[PDB]
RNA sequence: UUGAUGUCACGGAACCUUUGUUGUCUUCGACAUGGGUA
């Protein structure tokens, strides 16, 4: 979990409204830590919650190859 | 030409069955051609 001096949490994969979902993951999660996800209403995210998108605005934006 | 907090598709052998095989003496004789003369 290390990156840096920093330590991710273990992401977040949970969403309510499934049915906007084209696809669901069925493979596990890997597992790094017990500590539980960054809140939904903070400021600062660890680096993995940055690289989900999860900090019409992206912050990590792919397009199209 | 995607949409985003969720994609094991490197998650799946074009695989399995089917005889280029059955039948046949390297033999042997009468035939071609269209008129001619009253
Ligand atoms: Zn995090």
């Amino acid at each position: 979990g290390k990156i840096s001096e920093k330590t991710c949490c273990p992401g977040k994969f949970d969403t309510e409204d499934k049915d906007r979902l084209l696809q669901l993951r069925q493979r596990s999660t890997l597992r790094w830590t017990d500590k539980n996800p960054c809140p939904d209403n903070a400021e600062t995210y660890c680096p993995f919650c940055e690289l989900l998108g999860r900090s019409w605005r992206f912050r990590i934006h792919f397009g199209n190859l």
